[PDB]
């Protein structure tokens, strides 16, 4: 079980383009993909933690 190519598309780009998602702007994305909203905040937090394990090379100090 799994979010869509797309859905985790868009949220990688909602992520590149803003880190923390407000109220309206949370319901924006989780309209666009079509996710109920809590799954689309859990994202964005476990992005966060698996952002800077990626973002290696550059972020090594920290």
């Amino acid at each position: 079980m799994t979010y869509t190519r797309y859905q985790t598309l868009e949220l990688e780009k909602e992520f590149h383009f803003n880190r923390y998602l407000t109220r309206r702007r949370r319901i924006e994305i989780a309209h666009a993909l079509s996710l109920t909203e809590r799954q689309i905040k859990i994202w964005f937090q476990n992005r966060r933690m698996k952002w800077k394990k990626e973002n290696k090379t550059k972020g090594e100090p920290g």
